[PDB]
């Protein structure tokens, strides 16, 4: 699924994601529109062999299981292909674990890149909520 930009804040907001750990809700949607331009499918190589998966490009080295990467961990207990779904109730768990892991957003080098420090709001602007 490809989400609109208020559809997906609705969504996060849905499931908590407002503010965790002091994380406003444009700065979810701006990190899934860097990830993933919104798209719950997308999945990328890494060059070390692990992969990222879904809306927030999830990687498999230490979040969740694909089989395929060895030595990495699966600290949120879920298969990466759950990752991928039109519902994004397994990202938006396992995405409250990683930015409570110690470095918040910086976990997601585009937010870092692209999001930090910028207007997030405007990814909310408009939206009804
Ligand atoms: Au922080
Ligand atoms: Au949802
Ligand atoms: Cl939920
Ligand atoms: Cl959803």
């Amino acid at each position: 699924k490809v989400f609109g930009r208020c559809e997906l804040a609705a969504a996060m907001k849905r499931h908590g994601l407002d503010n965790y750990r002091g994380y406003s809700l444009g700065n979810w949607v701006c990190a899934a529109k860097f990830e993933s331009n919104f798209n719950t499918q997308a999945t990328n190589r890494n060059t070390d062999g692990s992969t990222d998966y879904g809306i927030l490009q999830i990687n498999s080295r230490w979040w969740c299981n694909d089989g395929r990467t060895p030595g990495s961990r699966n600290l949120c207990n879920i298969p990466c292909s759950a990752l991928l779904s039109s519902d994004i109730t397994a990202s938006v768990n396992c995405a409250k674990k990683i930015v409570s892991d110690g470095n918040g957003m910086n976990a997601w080098v585009a937010w870092r890149n692209r999001c930090k420090g910028t207007d997030v709001q405007a990814w909310i602007r408009g939206c009804r909520l």
